[PDB]
C-alpha cells in the first residue's frame, strides 16, 4: 500500500526508511530547483533575445547542466524535463562539466555557452595542479535551450597564461562593459570573460580575457586585473569574510540605483574558498559568499580596487552565486514594469559541500536548492549620523555626501532585494496582522495567531532606544515551534549581528546523522539615523521567508541570511515575539502572509 | 594443403589471391619494416644511455608507434613482437597518435617522448584547420623502450602561438644545439624543439621553441625560425623540389666533415607538401623529401637562412626522414669506431601515400618500408673546375674556397652513403666481378654472369667522355631482366638526371590494378674536375641496392634514389650494361655483391 509517515508521530532514525519516502518532507514550493537529486552551482542564465524569456542554469547531479525558463520571474517551466542540456564525456570534457555562461546573442545568433570543460581529476587550490585539467570550451543551442551541441573543435582557452602554476582556472563569465571598452580601446560592445582561480603561492584572482575576433574563437589574455595576497581580507575580516585561498564563480556587472547600468559603478560576486591552518588537503572549510564595490583604472594593465565589500549572503551552506543581466524588454520586465535589472541566484548546498555525513539522502531523494532570485542595486541611505560607526572604514558601505549643518552623510552600499516578481508571488497568500508591542523583560510571547502551514512570509520592524547600542540584548522572533522545536532569529547588538538558532529546530536531527544544526549568523550595522531632528537607532527592516525547510532572512534592502530549518513536526508552525530582557524592544505590527506560491506549475511534486 | 605459387608461371590479377599469399613475394630482407601489415613515417628513435642500444621507431598500422632495437645498426629486434609502443584512446590523443621524437635522459632519467596527440580529423594544409586538433603531449618509457606511458595530464603544447591560423602543428623534433645558446643565451645543452607545418595564407613554416624548465613543462615560443612564401622555392626549382605548401617531419641537427657535431654546420630534413593549381581538396601530389643548409643569424629573433639545398631521396614514394644523433659511446659504434653520427631512415610508402587503386594489400599483407640508415656528413668536392657549372646558385652545393692559380674551387654539400656497419652487412655475402668495357654503340650487353636472385649489391664507376656534355647520351645498366621483364637504370646528361624506366619492370603491372610504372628521376650534377692536371668531367660512381622490391640508387656520397621494383618471374634476375649509342662510356670493373644478410635474425620471416 504504501510506507507510512505520520508527522505528529516521532521520527525515527531517517536512513532507516525507504528511497524516497521524504521526498516532500522539507521540499520547498517557491524556489529553483530540479525535479529531483542534487542541484549544484547555478549557471549558463540567459535572456533569449527572440523570446525574451529569461533562461535559469544549474550543474545537476554532477553530470552537467540543467535549465528551465520563466516568462514572468516567478514561476519557472522545466526544460527536457529536468535533464541536462549539455553532459561530460566530450573530447574536450571526458571528465566533467563545470560552470559556464552565456552570450545571447553569440554564433549565429544563438545562445553560446562558453563553459569549463575537465579532463582530469581531482582539482583544488590546496594540492598541485594537473595541467590541462581545466580548458574553456564552445557550445551553441540551436534549438531554444533545451540542448548546448558542443562545437566540434577544441577549447576556445586551452589552459591559463603561460607557465602559470594555478590554483584553479574555472568558472567563465561573459559580461560587456563600456568602461572596460574607453580604458582599454577596445570595440564597443565587446565580450570580456573573467575566469576565477588564483595563483599557487601568491594568491587569489580573477582572470581577465576579451575577445579577439568576432566569432569567439581567440580571448586575449588582459592581466590578473582583480587579486589578492593569499588568505587577505578586506579591512580586519569583520565584514566581508576573507579573500582566503582561491576564487570561484566572479560575475563581473555594473549598477545604478534602479538596476543593472552599462555605465553604473563596476561590481563583482565571488565565491571565497577559506581554510584553518595548518590547510587539510582537498578541504574548503569555509565558503564565503562576497559581493565587492570597486573602481576601474588603467595604468598600462587595468585594475578592479576594491572600495567595499561585504556578504551576497552570510549562509553558512550559501555560496557560487550566478547572476545575469535581465533586460527591460524581457518578457517578465515588459510584464512588471521594471528598468534593466542585475538577477542573481545564490546556491544553498544540501549536505555541507558534501560535508554532511550520514545525511537521509536516499529518502529524501534530492539535494540543495537556489535561494530566490535577487535584484542587485546601488542602495543609498541617508541621514546616517556622522560618527564613528558611519565612517568606519574596511567595511560593507561608503559615504558618498556630507551635510556638516545637519551633521550627516550619505551612505552607499549594494542594495540586496527579492525580484520584484517573485516577492509579490510570495505574498499572494492570505495575509494576517499580529499587533505592535514593546518587550522589557525575558521571554518568548506568542502571536495570538500562527500560520499553520510552513510557508509563509514575517515582515516586522523592530525600534531599539540609544541604550540597546553595545548592550547584550537580543531581540526578534521565534518560529516553527511547538512542544518538541523552535527556530530563534535574532538581532545581538553586542556583535552587531542576526543569529539564527538552531540547536532545538529539528526533532529529526536527534535521530539521525548529517543534520546540522550549528548556528548561523550575520554582520548586520544599525546606525545613527536623524529624522524630523530626533537621532535614533536605525529601524530594524526584517523578511523572513520560510519555504518548508528553506529560511531566508532578509534586512534592510542590504542584508541577505539563509539556511535549512528541518523542522519535523506537523504542528511546528507557532511564532512569537522574542526578547532577552536586557533593555527594550518595540515591535511594529508583523504581517504573516502564508502559503506563498507554487513555482512550478507544471509540476506534479 | 596450400595455395600454390609458381613464379616461373604467369601471374593473376593479383587482386584474386588468397589474403596473405603474397607476403615474401616482393619483402625485403636487409630493411627495416614490422613484422607484418603497414609502416608509416619513422620517428622516435634514441640511443637509450643505459645500454648503447639505439632504438628506432615508426608509425604502425594507422594506430601509434612501433620500435625496434639495435646493437650494431645493421640488425634489429623487434619490442613487443612489433607491437605499438604508444596507441591512440587516451585523453588527450582520443582520435590518433602523429610523429613525436625521443629525450633519451628525460624525466626521471627515462626515455622522454613529446609527440603529436590527435583529437579531431581530418586534417590537411588544403582545407580550414580545426582548433585543438594538434597537441603535443608526453611520455615516458620506464621499461627499457617497449611502452611510452602516457603522463596523466594534459598536452604540454595545447595549441600554436595565439591566433596563429595554422596549416598544421605537429611531428615535434627535440635537438641540442650551442650556437643556438649562445645566440639565444639559453642555458647550455638547452633542448630545442621544432615543429612543422605553416600559416594559411603565408606558407610553410617551423615554429621554434625552447624548454622553459628542467621538467619539460613549458616550452617559450622562440618564432617562425624558418618560414617561407606559399609554394615558393630554392633557386628556380631545379635542385630541391619547392618549398610547396606545408612543412612535415622537420629534423634539426649540425655537421662536420666526419658526422655529427654540435658546434657544427646547421642542416634540416624536411617533407615538403606539393599540389599543382587548382588545388585538390585534401590532396598532398608532390611529396619531396629534401634537406637544406643554413646559417643562423639573431635580429631580435632567431633565424635559419638557407644558403644551399637538395634531396635526400629524389624516390616520388620518399619521405617524411626521421634521423638522430648516435654517439660514438653507443653499442653500434662502439664496435665499429664510428664517430658522432646522424642517422636518418628515409621512408618509402608502399601505396603512393594511399593514392595506389588496386594494389594487391590484402594478399601482400604488408606496406612500406624504410629505407636503408643513412649516414649523414659534410661532403667536401675538391678540384673542380672553376666554371659556370660549379659556380650555379640556387643549387645543392656551394664554393668554399678557390685556387686561382689552378683554375679550381673546393664544393661543399650534403655528404649521403649508407651507414657503415649496414653496408658492410649488404655486402658479406658472395662477391663477383664483371670485366670493364668501352661502348659507343646502341644496345645491352648481357654480363657474363648475373646474380641468381633479387638480392644484391651492384657497384660500378661511368667516366664519359667531353663529348658527353650537353648531350643524348643515356648510360648504366639493365637489371632484374628476363625475356618479360627488366629495369633501367641509367645517367642522362640531357637534363643532368639519374632515370629508373620501369616501363617493363613488373609483369604483374599488365594484370593488376595499383603497380605504379612511372619512371622515376633525380638530379646529379657531375662537374668538370682537374687530376694529374687533366681536366675531365667527373666520374659517376654508382652504388644499386636491390632488396627484392626495394631498389635504392647511389651516385658519389652525395645522391639518393629509392623506389618499388616489383618483378614478378623467378628469372627476371640478369643484369646488362646499357648505352643508347650517342657517344661513349667507359665502365670500370663491376663488382656484384649476392644475398645481402638478415636484417631480423630473430624473426622466422
Ligand atoms: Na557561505
Ligand atoms: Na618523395
Amino acid at each position: 500500500m504504501s510506507v507510512v509517515i505520520d508527522y505528529n508521530v516521532a521520527p525515527p532514525n531517517l536512513s532507516t526508511l525507504p528511497n524516497g519516502s521524504l521526498f516532500e518532507t522539507w521540499r520547498p514550493r517557491a524556489h529553483v530547483l530540479p525535479p529531483n537529486g542534487q542541484i549544484g552551482d547555478p549557471c549558463l542564465h540567459y535572456t533569449d533575445p527572440a523570446t525574451g524569456l529569461f533562461h535559469v542554469g544549474f550543474l545537476h547531479d554532477g553530470s552537467g547542466i540543467s535549465s528551465a525558463t520563466t516568462d514572468d520571474l516567478a514561476t519557472y517551466q522545466d526544460l527536457n524535463q529536468g535533464n541536462q542540456v549539455i553532459v561530460p564525456g566530450g573530447i574536450n570534457d571526458p571528465v566533467a562539466v563545470f560552470d559556464g555562461s552565456v552570450i545571447p546573442n553569440g554564433i549565429n545568433g544563438l545562445p553560446t555557452l562558453l563553459y569549463t570543460s575537465v579532463s582530469y581529476l581531482p582539482i583544488h587550490w590546496s594540492i598541485p595542479y594537473t595541467r590541462g585539467s581545466e580548458t574553456q570550451s564552445l557550445a551553441v543551442s540551436s534549438d531554444g535551450g533545451s540542448n548546448f551541441t558542443k562545437l566540434d573543435q577544441g577549447p576556445v582557452i586551452p589552459g591559463p597564461p603561460f607557465a602559470y602554476n594555478v590554483t584553479a582556472f574555472r568558472d567563465p563569465y561573459v559580461f560587456q562593459n563600456p568602461t572596460l571598452d574607453s580604458l582599454l580601446h577596445s570595440k564597443n560592445n565587446t565580450w570580456y570573460t573573467v575566469i576565477s582561480g588564483g595563483l599557487h603561492e601568491k594568491g587569489p584572482a580573477q582572470f581577465l580575457y576579451r575577445q579577439y575576433d568576432s566569432d569567439f574563437q581567440y580571448w586575449e589574455y588582459l592581466g590578473q586585473w582583480w587579486h589578492e595576497p593569499t588568505n587577505s581580507t578586506w579591512g580586519n575580516g569583520t565584514w566581508a569574510g576573507r579573500w582566503a585561498f582561491n576564487f570561484e564563480t566572479g560575475n563581473v556587472f555594473s549598477l545604478d540605483e534602479y538596476g543593472y547600468n552599462p555605465h553604473g559603478q563596476i561590481f563583482t560576486t565571488i565565491g571565497t574558498e577559506g581554510s584553518d591552518l595548518p590547510v587539510v588537503p582537498q578541504l574548503t572549510s569555509i565558503h564565503d559568499m562576497l559581493w565587492v564595490s570597486g573602481t576601474v583604472s588603467r595604468n598600462g594593465s587595468v585594475s578592479f580596487n576594491p572600495n567595499m565589500a561585504g556578504f551576497l549572503d552570510w549562509g553558512f551552506s550559501s555560496y557560487a552565486a550566478a547572476g545575469k543581466v535581465l533586460p527591460s524588454t524581457s518578457l517578465p520586465s515588459t510584464k512588471s514594469g521594471a528598468p534593466d535589472r542585475f538577477i542573481s541566484y545564490v546556491w544553498l548546498s544540501g549536505d555541507l559541500f558534501e560535508q554532511a555525513e550520514g545525511f537521509p539522502t536516499n529518502q529524501q531523494n534530492w539535494t540543495g536548492t537556489l535561494l530566490l532570485p535577487r535584484e542587485l542595486r546601488v542602495l543609498y541611505i541617508p541621514n546616517v549620523v556622522d560618527n564613528a560607526l558611519a565612517r568606519e572604514s574596511g567595511a560593507s558601505w561608503q559615504v558618498v555626501s556630507s551635510d556638516g549643518s545637519a551633521g550627516t552623510v550619505e551612505l552607499q552600499t549594494l542594495g540586496i532585494s527579492i525580484a520584484r516578481e517573485t516577492k509579490a508571488a510570495l505574498l499572494s497568500g492570505t495575509s494576517f496582522t499580529e499587533s505592535g508591542r514593546t518587550l522589557n523583560s525575558s521571554g518568548v510571547v506568542p502571536f495570538k495567531r500562527s500560520p499553520s502551514e510552513k510557508f509563509f512570509v514575517l515582515s516586522a520592524q523592530l525600534s531599539f532606544p540609544a541604550s540597546a547600542r553595545g548592550s547584550g540584548l537580543k531581540s526578534g522572533f521565534q518560529i516553527l515551534s511547538s512542544e518538541h522545536e523552535s527556530t530563534t532569529v535574532y538581532y545581538q547588538f553586542s556583535n552587531e549581528s542576526i543569529i539564527v538558532d538552531r540547536s532545538n529546530t529539528s526533532a529529526a536531527a536527534r535521530t539521525t546523522d548529517g543534520i546540522d544544526s550549528s548556528a548561523e549568523a550575520g554582520k548586520l550595522r544599525l546606525f545613527d539615523v536623524l529624522n524630523g531632528g530626533e537621532q535614533a537607532i536605525e529601524t530594524l527592516d526584517l523578511t523572513l521567508v520560510v519555504d518548508n525547510s528553506v529560511l531566508e532572512v532578509y534586512a534592510n534592502g542590504r542584508f541577505a541570511l539563509s539556511t535549512w530549518v528541518r523542522s519535523w513536526y506537523a504542528n511546528s508552525t507557532n511564532i512569537s515575539f522574542f526578547h532577552n530582557g536586557v533593555g527594550g524592544v518595540a515591535f511594529s505590527k508583523v504581517t504573516v502572509s502564508e502559503g506563498l506560491y507554487d513555482a512550478w506549475p507544471d509540476r506534479q511534486y
